[PDB]
């Protein structure tokens, strides 16, 4: 496990969600999140045009912890989420479709800008 490569996984065909496998974690169900229950990840929010990052769980030193199978998180976050395991650091590249639509937040992230958000599964629970 001493190698330095990176390799790109495709979430979606459409290329809309696209994960980079950046730190490699445990790998196996044994080691995968639980729908209908109080998971606990980390995960910050980084622009590819501006190249700066906001939305840091890190930024702030502040775990956040939600449950998965439900509707209050994107595709992006479901999806990558749902294909990630523990301890798994990875990156994903979220299109102006899957992520915020057309209508973005604020005049931080304008419509049809590709985003950049890095996830970490921390632990789950119940």
């Amino acid at each position: 496990m001493e190698q330095e490569t990176l390799e790109q996984v495709h979430l979606t065909e459409d290329g809309g969600v696209v994960k980079t496998i950046l730190r490699k974690g445990e790998g196996g169900e044994e080691n995968a999140p639980k729908k209908g229950n109080e998971v606990t990840v980390h995960y910050v929010g980084k622009l590819e045009s501006s190249g700066k990052v906001f939305d840091s769980s890190r930024e702030r030193n502040v775990p956040f912890k939600f449950h998965l199978g439900q509707g209050e998180v994107i595709k992006g976050w479901d999806i990558c989420v749902a294909s990630m395991t523990k301890n798994e650091k990875c990156s994903v590249r979220l299109d102006s479709k899957y992520g915020y639509g057309e209508e973005g937040c604020g005049e931080s992230i304008p419509g049809n800008s590709v985003l950049i958000f890095e996830i970490e599964l921390i632990s789950f629970r119940e």
